[PDB]
């Protein structure tokens, strides 16, 4: 792809984080802690899952960023509406305001309803995410495999400002402690 020139500098919004997440000083990395991280609760925090939003809001234009997923067993990545549900149980779907892909139990899937199987020959260590607001497109790229396309959501109905979306996943196995990292431009 040739989307790299739309690169944006994403930072994580501490106030939206699940209370077990640990965000680095530079707000560019996040991992699952082994306990509650001693923060107050608020209506913005994701309660049920290890999720956090980017601070940046997008309502127009073309945006691109990259995320490092090295040595993770489970994660979700993409964008979501600013007004997505934060509390209780929900599925990641465009009907609920999410445009995402994930790794789970050694398979990759797009967060459609129902979910769509992805075909990845080279397990990615870094994911590129492209958003074209006006066109209604969210695309995912395999940076480890020379930028090959993973998935395109088209005919998106964003219906609000968008925020970068992250889920570091649970670590029940002891094999999923590694962080998500926003990669440098
Ligand atoms: O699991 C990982 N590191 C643990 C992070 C940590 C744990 C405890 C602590 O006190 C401070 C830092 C990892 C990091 C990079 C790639 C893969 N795995």
């Amino acid at each position: 792809h040739h989307h790299h020139h739309h690169m944006v500098h994403i930072t994580l919004d501490r106030n939206t984080a699940n209370s077990w997440l640990i965000i680095s000083k530079d707000r560019r990395q996040v991992r699952m802690g082994d306990t509650h991280q001693n923060v107050s609760d608020n209506k913005e925090r994701f309660s049920n899952y290890p999720m956090v939003l980017g601070a940046q809001r997008f309502s127009s234009g073309k945006m691109y960023w990259e995320v490092d997923v090295t040595q993770k067993e489970a994660w979700d990545l993409g964008v979501c509406r600013d007004s997505v549900q934060r509390k209780g149980q929900f599925s990641l779907s465009p009907e609920n305001g999410f445009w995402t892909i994930w790794l789970w139990q050694d398979s990759y899937e797009a967060g459609t309803s129902p979910q769509t199987t992805l075909h990845i020959q080279v397990p990615p260590c870094q994911i590129g995410i492209f958003v074209d607001y006006e066109a209604g497109v969210v695309s995912f790229y395999n940076i480890t495999d020379h930028g090959s396309l993973i998935y395109t959501f088209s005919e998106c109905v964003f219906a609000g400002p968008l925020r970068p979306f992250f889920n570091v996943g649970f670590n029940y196995s002891g094999g999923n402690a590694a962080p998500l990292k926003l990669c440098p431009l």
